[PDB]
């Protein structure tokens, strides 16, 4: 029920090998590691979790777009790209969250759908 | 060789149903009619072209946001969004033209592969 | 009542020196020059017409960023931007178009206001 | 050396009176609050730092985007928006943060200049 795409807007292309950790709020109001991965040769990240795990809560997708930067040999300005929404409150949905890499740039879009 | 996504920014879903209409440039500098299709309940526009009609050319692609937004019952800002450019000059490519519709702004990006 | 703004997402910084053309509908369907200039130090492209002579109708911005990205060594996907809105009396009375380029991708917004 | 400037994509306007709030990256990796205030009619939020204060190290804007929408009748998507990012003395010495809302998206881009 959660899948991450990103796209790199000076290739004109998916982007490959992009980190992401999702993290999820605490009683405590912290944030608790909730899974990460990478993205693949389309630009997609996919099996991050499952309808069991992904409860209600309030969950922060970072984008680990200076890493992504880096790795090419690219200096950014962002650290990452951050996400922050609740998920699940009006029961599951699926949730793509998208976003769109420059080095001095990025934005960011969701696509809810109710299955 | 040549696909159209468009998303809701609004909503957070698909823009369904969005007219779009594919022009390539003539010997006499005309924009002739190429293609046209509507979006699917993805969002997506498969099927507009084949590898052998797609030949190297100046081709627009004419996003119909106006309407999509009237028939929302919406007042929008632009006319519609285009996306003009150089394709297969190198050889084939695939091309996936994606935009983010809000009713006072959108972005857009190109996908391009080798196949 | 019209000024256009256009930014660089890949240096961050504007996007200095942008050749941008305006264009009216015609009652043919033809599209008439109306103003053009070349965006300033700041990105900004001011004075490029007045109240008078910007009455209802629809307009073309077009941004050539074919030029701008090829002029920083960069291949760019697209020939130009372009941005097609009407112009409405009934709505605020002045129209910044603003453009954020990419070589891949652009994006556009309209800050309208009184 | 720092300005922050929220523009509104469903109305086409600046987004005013937004909360926004700047952090500094403390020793301890805590964010610790730097400068904070609203955006303005214009949607820009000017004289948050001076040069003295805005030394190089990791700044995050959280800009109150959940406030806004719902003060519109809307329900977004976002708890927030947030710019994370490096203040570096061997770049350009004046930062604008700009950021485009829509409900359930946000774009932002960076102009350093100097
Ligand atoms: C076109 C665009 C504009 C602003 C932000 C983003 C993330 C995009 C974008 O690349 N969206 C996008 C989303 C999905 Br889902 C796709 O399968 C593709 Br192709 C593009
Ligand atoms: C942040 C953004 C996202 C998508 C598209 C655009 C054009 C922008 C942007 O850079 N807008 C912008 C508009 C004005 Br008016 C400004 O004075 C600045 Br500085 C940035």
């Amino acid at each position: 029920p959660l899948m991450v795409k990103v796209l790199d807007a000076v290739r004109g292309s998916p982007a490959i090998n992009v980190a992401v950790h999702v993290f999820r709020k605490a009683a405590d109001d912290t944030w608790e590691p909730f899974a990460s991965g990478k993205t693949s040769e389309s630009g997609e990240l996919h099996g991050l979790t499952t309808e069991e795990e992904f409860v209600e809560g309030i969950y922060k997708v970072e984008i680990d777009t200076k890493s992504y930067w880096k790795a090419l040999g690219i200096s950014p300005f962002h650290e990452h790209a951050e996400v922050v929404f609740t998920a699940n409150d009006s029961g599951p949905r699926r949730y793509t969250i998208a976003a769109l890499l420059s080095p001095y740039s990025y934005s960011t879009t969701a696509v809810v759908t109710n299955p």
